[PDB]
């Protein structure tokens, strides 16, 4: 029949290039035949603050409140906000997850930060037993697009604010990652506020003929799962033959598993 | 007769991030101490920057831009009240204590806009006065964080990787980008799986590091006397710099690793 | 604790239980540190109605005058009445407000709703931009503290009067919440012109015990605005994602999005 | 030849409200109703309940309650002048028309200091005759509400939530308490945004509505005789018409909900 993509976008602002950028996205892939559902955070007045009243049924323990357990129960049992509800269908069925954003405090809006925190729950996103490549999400691909106020020069290694890698780290891996999700290459869109109207056009026309072709990318490399011991009594460790494998090698596997050794040139910004 | 601010992001009061706030409040002002706080969801704080933000008139109202707005609004001194109360806390404050539990490898969603709602241009940074020469580097931040998962978890060979890495947007993205001389993080790791009578050593623990805070080395970040400073030369590292650092073997920081090898805790351990 | 508290009063004898009620509320609030400012509407001969003369400036259409439009206008420019202004003041500063009053004809006394009135003027209480949990006073919370001639049985789900969280809601929701504040537990004091003087003695004392913790008290459940659409195009209604997941669920929401369904139990007298 | 009250309830001649007034006054005249009226702010109402209401000796001045001192002034003929003359007004009227502008979900302050000070024990109720069996069975009573916010506002999935909530408190704990049958409200929403030849509709169909409006079915609600009206059994509703009740989906009103559905526009629509 055809795939269907997710479009998450974290900018109040329709005038934006983030806007810009999502409408683009949206027009190239429903002319490939996908079909596009989006969650615009702002537009939508999204409510990024984990509370109580994500729960509408009864709590285990309200005088003892624990997010992470309660909000478990509250999906099996079904009684999770409605708004949270929405968005989790809205994953379930897509095959692509683009993230527009601007990049802000080196991170994801809080708004976009709010959302997996209310929306990423226990059994449906994660469990314990499935993490990283045997997660919920192994099925699906996701995108980083972000741009920056910061020139590409300030972010690459000898750059003032450092490499960019070890800013996506923590979203691609100890997020997406973490979800099963395959991350593609980020669509990083430097010094956005310094470009000309002409050039602008440009970057979108590049995003756009991007996604024509977009599904058969390569994902991003992570340390797979099968080089740890995924029991707590080991202690999530790396396999202790694994650690004699990689005592020779020069780089390391990735930002986070740099094993106090080199990373591999771009690990979260290209495939291998 | 110092003064620090304690940020907390968690909901609930039962919690140990607030036991661990209400510990650092008792140990400081035992020790002479002035103790404001933000409870930010006691506060009801609100995370979304929007044009609600700026109160007066909007400089470009069809082609709104956050950063160049918010920066007038600060400087004409129509910022929205509850942003300007936050920042009168933060210039009476030598010390900034940010008590919150990781969540998703990160700052809760309500401590990440507070730091985008608070942190305006030319209140907490320019770009002239970038890192070491920012505007609060007569000041000192300490990260207190809990988490969920294992030490073990977050150790180099962990499942989830150095613990380093997953600081250093914080450390030096935010706080060490407006100036912070930043601390050695106070790290719990698994604290719902700590028995009782170890959770009362942590506090213990935490309140005793407080006596002496202000005397601790922080945390090592590249000087941006070792960057040139300015467009045209990219804001890259001096020639001279890389020369002297062609022969070593370890790099200067997690974010300056410089395509070698991290120093061991250089988000964790000072110098 | 050096945070503000208001407390308006709607009784116009001293010798009243609502008077015992508000010198209770005062005297232990201050004992734990709280400044206290009052409202008594009655001692302030406080003027209920709205006319031109609370518009001290320049109308801006004196042959087609519209209180909404024409105080709106007042506010920005800064020539409201003093009386309202003094009022608005108090609100700013307050962090608490109760309103301490005998419930007359199922609602508030005339002055008190005469105050709500000239007091909750736009933009300094609400705007349509920011409704509900969105709205100006989020960072504030408030009590309603209600006395009764009837017995509570009275307005039981079987009393003869009916549901008193019916009656609470236009209050609680349309008045209180609209313009942000998070609305605690209200203090339900029933039929206390009956009560024995060894009882009152006790609801006073239980009163004041109460406002000791006051502050960490979970406050009522009203839907999210985040669930619906705030815009007049789509009519203020609820997302029609949300209403899908909501559909098959038992107990609706709230008094006011009660959905057709089972109102839950005491939704605007019991916190979750 | 019967009568009509109208009391209306704001400032302007130039709104609505008051072409709404004009058109009723106007529509019922034609069909030979006497037409007598209350224009609360043209008549500089008083709405605030005092001791100057009663005008002879007070029972007991020293601990003074509104409630008893009212009831004795009113059956010793000692009540203030202006509100004597409004119940006069009152025991004329047939019918009684209250036409307002929703201000904050209710009644308007001088309505509401209306009905208080009017409204009196032993003249528009008794503890001995609540609702279906008080002194105005023989009268009926509408309102005519004009908002500002649309009426899908005030639907069941409005941001406001079901008008039949908030018209409860009115039709039933005022008009009903007092005897009145309660007839459909007229509602006219968002009246200010409804362009000039829409609003010439609305008047007219008023005035239609008008002609035959004595004919017209009641809104429903709970007889008192499903009730024990005595303090000893609590006024709760017979044991017998609970096990009637228990098995019905939907309860009685929006009042007398039962914890289950509420008959869909009990407070807007007759059965
Ligand atoms: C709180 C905060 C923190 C931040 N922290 C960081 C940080 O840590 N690091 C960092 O690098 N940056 C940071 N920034 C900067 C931020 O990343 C940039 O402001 C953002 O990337 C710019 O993207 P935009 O879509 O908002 O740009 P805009 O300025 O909104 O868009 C750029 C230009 O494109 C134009 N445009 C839009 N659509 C079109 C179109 N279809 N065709 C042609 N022109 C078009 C716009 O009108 C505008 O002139 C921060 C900003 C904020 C608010
Ligand atoms: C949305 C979300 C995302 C998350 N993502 C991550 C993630 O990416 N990585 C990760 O590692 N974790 C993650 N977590 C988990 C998080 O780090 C932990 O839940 C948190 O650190 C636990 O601290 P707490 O204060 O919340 O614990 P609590 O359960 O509130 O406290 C722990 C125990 O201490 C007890 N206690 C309370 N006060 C005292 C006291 N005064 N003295 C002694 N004992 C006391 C409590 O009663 C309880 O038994 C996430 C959680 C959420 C909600
Ligand atoms: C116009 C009007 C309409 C009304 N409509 C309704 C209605 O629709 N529904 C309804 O249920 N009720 C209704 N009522 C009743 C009203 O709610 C009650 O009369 C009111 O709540 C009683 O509170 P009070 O403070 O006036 O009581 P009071 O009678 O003034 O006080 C109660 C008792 O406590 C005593 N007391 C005072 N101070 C102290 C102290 N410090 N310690 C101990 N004892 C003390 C007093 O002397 C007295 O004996 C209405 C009343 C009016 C005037
Ligand atoms: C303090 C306060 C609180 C409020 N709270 C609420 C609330 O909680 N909820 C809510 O929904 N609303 C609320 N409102 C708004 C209120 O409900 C509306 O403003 C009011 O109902 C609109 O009717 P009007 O008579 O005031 O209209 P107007 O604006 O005075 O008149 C309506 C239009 O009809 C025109 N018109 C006048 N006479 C005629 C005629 N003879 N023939 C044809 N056209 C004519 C007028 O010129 C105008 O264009 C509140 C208002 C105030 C002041
Ligand atoms: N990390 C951050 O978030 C960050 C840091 C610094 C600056 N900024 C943003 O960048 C702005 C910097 O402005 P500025 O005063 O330094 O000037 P500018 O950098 O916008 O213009 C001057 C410089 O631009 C460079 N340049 C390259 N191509 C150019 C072209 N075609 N035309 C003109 N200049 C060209 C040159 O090196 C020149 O020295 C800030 O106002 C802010 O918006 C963001
Ligand atoms: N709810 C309450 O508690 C409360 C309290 C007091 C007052 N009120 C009432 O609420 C009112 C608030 O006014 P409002 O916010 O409803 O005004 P509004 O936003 O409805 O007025 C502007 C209208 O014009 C339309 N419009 C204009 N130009 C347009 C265009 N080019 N394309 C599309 N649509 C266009 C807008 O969509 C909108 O419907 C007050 O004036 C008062 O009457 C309510």
């Amino acid at each position: 029949v055809g795939r269907r993509a997710l479009i998450v976008l974290a900018h109040s602002e329709r005038t934006s290039f983030n806007y810009a950028m999502k409408e683009a996205a949206a027009a190239a892939l429903k002319k490939k035949g996908w079909e596009v559902v989006e969650s615009d955070l702002y537009a939508m007045n999204f409510n990024p603050i984990i509370s109580r009243k994500d729960i509408t049924g009864k709590l285990k323990d309200p005088a003892n409140f624990q997010y992470p357990a309660e909000s478990v129960l509250a999906y099996k049992e079904g009684h999770l906000s409605p708004d949270i509800v929405a968005e989790q269908k809205k994953l379930e069925a897509a095959d692509l997850v683009i993230f527009q954003f601007p990049l802000q405090w080196f991170g994801v809006p809080a708004i976009l930060k709010g959302w997996f925190e209310r929306v990423f729950i226990g059994e449906f996103a994660y469990t314990y037993a499935a993490m990283y490549d045997k997660g919920p999400f192994r099925s699906k691909k996701a995108v980083l697009s972000i741009t920056t106020g910061g020139s590409g020069s300030m972010y690459s290694l000898q750059g003032i604010h450092g490499d960019m890698n070890v800013i996506l780290w923590p979203i691609q891996s100890g997020i997406l990652h973490f979800c099963g999700f395959q991350v593609l290459e980020p669509q990083l869109t430097y010094s956005i506020g310094h470009t000309p109207a002409d050039a602008r056009i440009q970057i979108l026309e590049g995003w756009k003929k991007r996604l024509e072709n977009i599904w058969d990318e390569t994902p991003l490399y992570f340390a797979p799962s099968s080089l740890f011991d995924l029991n707590f009594q080991a202690g999530f460790l790396m396999k202790k033959e694994v650690q004699d494998e990689e005592k020779n090698k020069k780089f390391g596997l990735s930002v986070g598993h740099h094993l106090g050794k080199s990373i591999p040139t771009d690990n979260q910004i290209k495939a291998r």
